[PDB]
């Protein structure tokens, strides 16, 4: 009941009591472990809101007061009455920060509580969601000085109104099938770029053309928008020693804002709350750029460095890496948008673990997704034993609109 | 039942059935995963069942499930175990178990080789004199002067749990440790403790830097006795870099022979106790884990040093490119010495093929993912994209606690 995590670097031992109150189910048995899997009513709704409520009040030292039974009660009559309810300004910040606090496979959560929440409940429409959009982006890229921001559309109703984001990312580049049989550009977004196209984009066909937004309010036909470009900081990526890298022609923007996700709070459900940091500097050199289903430029790069592309032993791909992500940091630095290293980054979450171990008993977290994708065992987390469960409010993969939409 | 895995990279998509023959318990729950904590005697009556489900899974195996042969051994085993408590098993049935002991291995990377193993019987040993000769056999044979060959020593089971065999050392070969007054470590911070027993049973410690231990070796519960291996038999590499000269004058080396011997065998509830087991090295054990750890050789300093890196600020990362040159260097060395290694892109792509055949021709492959992604450019191995199911099969390797902790002194 009581379990440990042990670092093994340093000896520190932890003990974990907030898995008790965890509450969704993990995918795991006593036969199996799924941990490397990607994806693993009135009398619903009224203990879902309960729990949520009592963790409230006792996080503002209220706990059974008679402003606690008092909201209890008033949620309890408008459940009753209209088979959902409405959260205070008070309680969808707690639970937009929290969902980020519960979030196990977010590293950068030291910073959970520093969230600035856009309250856009009262949104009706398509150019609505794009204007909130739009100053959501602006607020939170700051000039490249990022700031922490979630923006949270109106909650389902009988989920036949649903306001999506149909982006994954708020900013991503497009990607188009060829002739020749190659993609240009981002091949993640394949399929996204052709439903913009056949919703009538006018697509410029390069290799780093930043999508149109296709915003779904009320359920309705999605729509498209071009973000104002000068609202899309981008970086120029140069190398500080080889003078040839910026002939790659790459780019990346600055701003990361996840688009796709469910905001849970209290049993309610945000199908619409795209939300932004800022980038740890692997996200992009080692995923973006080097995953081989991706802009996968490894050879490129391995070939400009002139190295021995023979044999794997060489580690070529392992050296070209390092630049390509050294790179990623000097040009972000260079122009002045925030970015984090792997290394400071790691080293954040241990200390943000020890703080959330100490004040409030444990911090579920997923070791596959912490564990940076180059130098695993050269950073903290490596060897960090971390316990992962789900805990509510939280963030939760949704379908895929274009899957399910009735147009 | 069927689950399925998921390659994020090619969309290839595998089917497992062989999770259900998993017995064991994995730590987690529908509540909890514990896919990342490292560490998460019988009766009768719970001794023929295990018996008689790896005789079943051996017959099988050789196509005479039910015959003859199979009823005969099983009522064979089931009247030796009610008349002496426990049975011996047939060279071929320990051969099989200790091959599939490896194979169900979930976080041994290396597991494409499993069939070729070569076993040593050593059942018949009866002090501790006796498992050093095994064991220097062992390693000559394994060695195989630089042209290593997978090969595992097995030696009497468990019986009471007060006569066991154990072998003292974690691994057959590795480097003493030494804590000086002023609070730094000369050699192997990982073997310190163990240095230190080896020391008060007796051992003459040279206090340099690379001092291969010696066995501290107990046969049938008795207290352990020391051997030092002929150095004649202990290969070791010089480490050098292929372009950067200075890297031999780091003076390091590393032994050839990765043998880890602290682990339990258990095949059809039989208890292994000291089976030490060996293969060949993948590079990154040595250049990031030996070296790089903060708790280890911890070389990343002096190595971006020497490189004249900028290392004022971890953005630079001085870190990543020092381990890289480290990690080429380990490679380089081992090859010019023709001594058996595989660089972990190789053996990742040989895991994944190694895996896909096993879903085919056996229903699944446990695997565990936090182990068997490499402790450098994890996304760049294919491994990193490719969904894995763990759960565990027997025969097994099993971790056992450290005898010293448990052992009942003699005198
Ligand atoms: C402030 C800087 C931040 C940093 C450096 C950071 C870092 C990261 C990284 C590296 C990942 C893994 C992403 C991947 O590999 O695809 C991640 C995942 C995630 N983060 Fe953050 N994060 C930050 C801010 C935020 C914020 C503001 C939120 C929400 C309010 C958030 C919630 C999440 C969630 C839900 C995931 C899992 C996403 C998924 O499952 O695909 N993070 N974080
Ligand atoms: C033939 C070449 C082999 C290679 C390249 C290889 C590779 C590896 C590696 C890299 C690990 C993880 C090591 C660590 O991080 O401590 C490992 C673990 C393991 N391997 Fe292998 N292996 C090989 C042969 C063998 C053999 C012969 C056996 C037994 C017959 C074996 C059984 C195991 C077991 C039981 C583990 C888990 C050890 C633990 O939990 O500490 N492997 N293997
Ligand atoms: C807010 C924030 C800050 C930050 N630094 N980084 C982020 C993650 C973003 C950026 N860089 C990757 C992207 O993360 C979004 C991608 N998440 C995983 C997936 F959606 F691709 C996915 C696909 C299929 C199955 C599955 F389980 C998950 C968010
Ligand atoms: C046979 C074989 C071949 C090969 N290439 N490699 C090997 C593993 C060896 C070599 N290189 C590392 C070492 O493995 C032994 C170190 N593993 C970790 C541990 F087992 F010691 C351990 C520590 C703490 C808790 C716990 F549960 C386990 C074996
Ligand atoms: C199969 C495996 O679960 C999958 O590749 C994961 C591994 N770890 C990850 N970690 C992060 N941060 N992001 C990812 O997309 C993944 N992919
Ligand atoms: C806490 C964590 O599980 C621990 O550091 C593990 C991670 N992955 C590993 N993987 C391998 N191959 N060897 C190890 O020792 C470890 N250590
Ligand atoms: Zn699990």
């Amino acid at each position: 009941r009581f379990l440990k995590v042990k670092n093994w670097e340093t000896d520190v031992v932890l003990t974990d009591t907030l898995h008790l109150k965890s509450t969704l189910e993990t995918g795991c048995t006593e036969h199996i472990c799924m941990g490397s899997i990607m994806l693993p009513t009135k009398d619903q709704l009224f203990p879902l809101a309960k729990e949520f409520l009592d963790q409230y009040y006792s996080s503002i030292k209220r706990f059974g007061s008679k402003a606690h039974m008092d909201r209890l009660e008033e949620v309890n009559k408008e459940i009753e009455s209209t088979s959902t309810y409405q959260l205070k300004d008070t309680e969808l910040i707690y639970g937009a920060k929290h969902a980020w606090r519960n979030a196990s496979r977010c590293v950068g959560r030291i910073q959970w509580s520093k969230l600035q929440v856009f309250d856009a409940r009262d949104c009706t429409t398509a150019h609505g969601m794009f204007n909130y959009i739009c100053n959501h982006v602006k607020y939170a890229t700051n000039k490249g000085n990022l700031r922490s921001a979630i923006t949270i559309f109106p909650q389902r109703t009988d989920g036949k109104h649903d306001f999506r984001v149909w982006n994954s990312q708020l900013i991503r580049y497009a990607g188009y099938k060829q002739p020749d049989g190659s993609t240009l550009g981002d091949p993640a977004n394949v399929q996204f770029t052709e439903i913009c196209i056949q919703q009538g984009w006018k697509a410029p066909r390069g290799r780093f053309d930043v999508l149109p937004l296709l915003l779904q309010a009320n359920g309705n036909d999605p729509e498209l928008f071009q973000i104002p470009p000068e609202l899309v900081l981008e970086v120029p990526i140069r190398h500080p020693k080889f003078d040839w890298f910026k002939d790659l022609g790459l780019k990346w923007y600055g701003l990361p804002a996840v688009s796709n996700m469910l905001l849970e709070i209290g049993g309610l459900e945000f199908s619409a709350c795209p939300f932004s940091g800022w980038y740890m500097g692997t996200e992009i050199g080692v995923r973006d750029y080097c995953d081989n289903s991706r802009y996968n430029i490894l050879e490129e790069v391995a070939k400009k460095m002139d190295l021995d592309m023979r044999k794997t032993s060489s580690l070529w791909k392992d050296q070209a890496l390092v630049e390509i992500n050294i790179a990623v940091l000097y040009s972000f630095q260079s122009d002045k948008v925030t970015i984090v290293d792997h290394h400071s980054a790691t080293e954040s979450f241990i200390k943000h673990m020890e703080n959330e171990y100490r004040c409030r008993g444990g911090c579920p977290a997923d070791w596959v997704w912490i564990v940076p994708p180059m130098s695993g065992s050269i950073t903290p987390v490596f060897h960090q034993e971390m316990l992962n469960y789900r805990l509510t409010p939280s963030f939760e993969y949704q379908p895929d609109p274009w899957n399910t939409h009735v147009w």
